[PDB]
């Protein structure tokens, strides 16, 4: 599924991640743009053999099962194929999970590089919340 703008806010704010661990909507929203562009189907494979999985592109090195990343950790207890659902919901508990880990969001590259310290208020901008 390719969510819209608002639509994945409300979502994600129905969720519980409206200033989860102090970060505001706007950079859970700005984050799935940057990582996934919305589309809950995004796979992506890293060189080390790993696979990043959904809307928050989650790593099969640390997160997920996905049968083949060998000596990986399955910290979110679930198969990566549960994180290209077009119900979000475990996408987010393992964010939860991910973000509490010590470098908040600093986990998701796309985030850092292009969504830290910028106006991520506009993100939500004209959602009726
Ligand atoms: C090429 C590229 O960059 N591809 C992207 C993927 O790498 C990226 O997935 C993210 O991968 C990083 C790389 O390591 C991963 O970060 C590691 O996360 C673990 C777990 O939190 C960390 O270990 C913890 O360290 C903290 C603090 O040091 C401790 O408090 C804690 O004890 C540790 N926990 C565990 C369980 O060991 C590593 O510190 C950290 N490594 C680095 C180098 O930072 C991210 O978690 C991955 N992010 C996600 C969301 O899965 C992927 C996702 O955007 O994007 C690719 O493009």
């Amino acid at each position: 599924k390719v969510f819209g703008r608002c639509e994945l806010a409300a979502a994600m704010k129905r969720h519980g991640l409206d200033n989860y661990r102090g970060y505001s909507l706007g950079n859970w929203v700005c984050a799935a743009k940057f990582e996934s562009n919305f589309n809950t189907q995004a796979t992506n494979r890293n060189t080390d053999g790993s696979t990043d999985y959904g809307i928050l592109q989650i790593n099969s090195r640390y997160w997920c099962n996905d049968g083949r990343t060998p000596g990986s950790r399955n910290l979110c207890n679930i198969p990566c194929s549960a994180l290209l659902s077009s119900d979000i919901t475990a996408s987010v508990n393992c964010a939860k999970k991910i973000v509490s880990d010590g470098n908040g969001m600093n986990a998701w590259v796309a985030w850092r590089n292009r969504c830290k310290g910028t106006d991520v208020q506009a993100w939500i901008r004209g959602c009726r919340l």
